[PDB]
């Protein structure tokens, strides 16, 4: 029988293949040897070491916990106003 009007075939976090992100997704840096391939929680694009230096949580991917992301999407969770 068919899922219908929902369906859990949805996915989350699209991580791009090392051949198709051949360079930084964040700063358009090239991977090399001595830098090794990263992926962002948040994007789901790669990212080298520099580009995923940064911490953040992700509470609207599910992720209650501080985890690695790239520079865009830190900024992009960050948009959100902290409560005090």
């Amino acid at each position: 029988g068919p899922l219908g009007s929902m369906g859990e075939k949805q996915s989350k976090g699209y991580w791009q293949e090392d051949e198709d992100a051949p360079a930084c997704n964040g700063c358009g840096c090239v991977f090399t040897t001595t830098v090794r391939r990263h992926h962002c929680r948040n994007c789901g694009y790669v990212l080298c070491g520099d580009c995923s230096r940064h911490r953040a949580a992700i509470p609207m991917r599910g992720i209650t916990e501080p985890e690695r992301v790239c520079d865009a999407c830190y900024l992009a969770l960050r948009s959100s106003n902290m409560a005090g």
